[PDB]
């Protein structure tokens, strides 16, 4: 933990090589084009720029345009803000009926998220069967952590929840650790101890400022292709609606880093995907693959809200209670009269009048899956349809039951006892915002899980390694095309995956360079 970042202002030095996509002089040949300046995309583009000419295209603007993205205090504002098509938070509703968000900004979802930093479960690497260079993975985590991760200072509510998890049997006590392991710990945060947000856009500062160019408000609409099928470039439009082209040259590559939703969407619009589906939309099939936009996952969030009779201090999540079958945390949150879109799964949810503890459990995997399909067959700015099929797999429901029973145990701890409105024996002594925990039968817990599910926001899949990609993240059947982002895996790396996806952008960047050099 020598390596971690210090308290520091958000480093915008990289803006010296950020340009409006309206600039036609960005058009031309590069060694690499990275689509999506997000969690994976920014460290990938920065890494490739050490040796080669890179163009990073991001649909959103720069985070300075939306100052409430730059502090812990600002987190609520960004989810409360109406989506006018330019804001850093893009709102959507799954076909399941569950409200959700994705980022639209340079730095991607690291500019809007809850700041929690963790490394992958060390068993994840062997689970994938990918031949990881595990020494390099660990060097890559330290490169991220040196730049943007701190050891969080103590927060009253997080310490209460930590004592509660330990008392409720989420053992052992792991103290301060970045590692995803069974038990209770303080993990890292991308919010510094002054409340400054640090994010994936800062990793652009590790890029070579003579090799890296970033275009913002660059909406990438199509991947361009070469009978030896290759990606050759992209079409992108600017904020005025004019079209632009860029190309890769020589042994260069296009990498799609547009997220679980953006990646499959762009692959389908470009004619990569299921043959009968694309041919049903009269989209010319460049590469038939049945799995583009298939195996899309959203880990369920289930929760209760308690309203302590004395105010609690608002906190960012730093304390985690991990078991193999559920991952638990709690935020303490100020009251509001404008809802945080997707905090609760629909717009019809009570507003809190006082400070509340949002106490949550995450279902691992999950095993339930759905898909991304096109709404428009031409317009990338029209959000695709996304369905997660929450609790379609009975294992997921069984795991939520275990998690909700454990939150029951948590509300019974001496740790939490001071936060009750009534000094009675039962957890009905708490005041609840919304639905409280339900008897000695699983069926009431099942109904609670099914009825009150929300998004954890850690959705993943749609371009899986083993289905769309090979073990080098290449799109099977296409040269000079890769995918690096959360679309690539069908299970979580851990409870809080930003750490893994930040590492993955640089790691795959280093594998591309090593491949090159031979
Ligand atoms: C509200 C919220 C809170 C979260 N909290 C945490 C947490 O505390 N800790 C944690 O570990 N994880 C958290 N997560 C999850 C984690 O942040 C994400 O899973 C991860 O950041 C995803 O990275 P990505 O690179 O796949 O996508 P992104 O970071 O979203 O990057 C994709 C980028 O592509 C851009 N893009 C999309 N389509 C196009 C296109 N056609 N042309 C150009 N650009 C395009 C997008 O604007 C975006 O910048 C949270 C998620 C959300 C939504
Ligand atoms: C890009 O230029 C247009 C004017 O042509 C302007 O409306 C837009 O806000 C600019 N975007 C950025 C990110 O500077
Ligand atoms: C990588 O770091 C983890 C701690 O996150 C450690 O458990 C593991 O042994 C390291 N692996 C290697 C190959 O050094
Ligand atoms: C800071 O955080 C935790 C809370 O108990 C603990 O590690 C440490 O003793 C605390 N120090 C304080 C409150 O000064
Ligand atoms: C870590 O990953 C492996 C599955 O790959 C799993 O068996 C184990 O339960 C996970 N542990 C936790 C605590 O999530
Ligand atoms: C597009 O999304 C809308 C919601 O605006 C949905 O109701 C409509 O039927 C969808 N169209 C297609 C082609 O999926
Ligand atoms: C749930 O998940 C696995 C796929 O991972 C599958 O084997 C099982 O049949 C699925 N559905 C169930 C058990 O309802």
């Amino acid at each position: 933990h020598h390596h971690l970042a210090n308290t520091s202002a958000h480093d915008f030095s990289y803006l010296k090589f950020v340009y409006n996509a309206t600039d036609t002089s960005l058009e031309g040949s590069y060694d690499y084009i990275v689509i999506g300046g997000g969690t994976s995309g920014c460290p990938l583009a920065a890494t490739l720029s050490e040796k080669y000419k890179v163009l990073l295209l991001e649909r959103g603007t720069i985070a300075t345009e939306y100052p409430n993205t730059l502090t812990a205090d600002g987190f609520a504002y960004n989810l409360q803000q109406q989506d006018d098509g330019k804001t850093p938070v893009e709102r959507f509703v799954s076909e399941d009926g569950i409200d959700n968000v994705r980022a639209r900004i340079l730095g991607g979802t690291t500019i809007i998220n809850a700041g929690v930093y963790a490394r992958a479960n060390i068993s994840f690497y062997s689970q994938t069967g990918i031949e990881w260079d595990l020494d390099l993975v660990n060097k890559t985590y330290e490169w991220v952590e040196d730049a943007i991760v701190v050891k969080p200072n103590n927060q009253s509510w997080q310490s209460v929840i930590g004592e509660g998890f330990l008392e409720a049997g989420i053992l052992p006590d792991n103290g301060f650790s970045l590692d995803h392991e069974a038990g209770t710990r303080l993990t890292g945060s991308t919010f510094d101890n002054n409340g400054t947000r640090h994010a994936a856009d800062e990793l652009l500062n590790k890029g070579d400022p003579n090799n890296l160019l970033v275009a913002v408000q660059a909406s990438v609409e199509k991947i361009l292709f070469s009978s030896n099928l290759s990606a050759i470039g992209v079409i992108y439009t600017d904020s005025d609606g004019n079209s632009h082209q860029a190309f890769v040259r020589g042994n260069g590559e296009v990498i799609v880093s547009a997220g679980t939703i953006g990646t499959p969407q762009l692959l389908l619009l470009s004619g990569v995907g299921p043959e009968s589906y694309l041919s049903s939309l009269n989209i010319t099939v460049v590469q038939p693959n049945p799995y583009v936009g298939q195996f899309v996952y959203d880990n369920p969030r289930n929760f209760i809200n308690i309203l302590p009779p004395n105010p609690i201090e608002a906190s960012v999540v730093t304390v985690l209670g991990i078991r193999s079958d559920y991952y638990q945390v709690s935020a303490s949150v100020l009251p509001f009269s404008t809802p945080l879109f997707s905090l609760f799964p629909t717009t019809s949810y009570p507003l809190p009048n006082s400070t509340f503890a949002h106490i949550v459990s995450q279902v691992p995997g999950p095993l339930s899956h759905g898909s991304v399909t096109l709404n428009s067959s031409s317009d990338v700015r029209i959000a695709p349809n996304i369905k997660f099929n929450y609790y379609s797999n009975s294992t997921d429901l069984a795991n939520c039951v275990s998690g909700m029973k454990k939150l029951g145990d948590l509300l019974r701890t001496k740790a939490l006892e001071p936060y009750k409105a009534r000094d009675v024996l039962g957890i009905d002594g708490f005041n609840y915002l919304g639905v409280p925990l339900p008897q000695t039968d699983d069926a009431s817990f099942e109904t609670f899980c099914l009825d009150n599910v929300a998004s954890y926001w850690h959705y993943h899949g749609g371009s899986l390694v083993g289905k769309v990609l090979d073990d080098s993240f290449r799109v099977m059947g296409i040269k000079a095309l890769r995918v690096v982002d959360a679309s690539t895996f069908p299970y979580e790396p851990n409870s809080h995956p930003q750490g893994f996806y930040l590492m993955l952008g640089r790691y795959v960047g280093l594998q591309i360079l090593q491949e090159r050099s031979i």
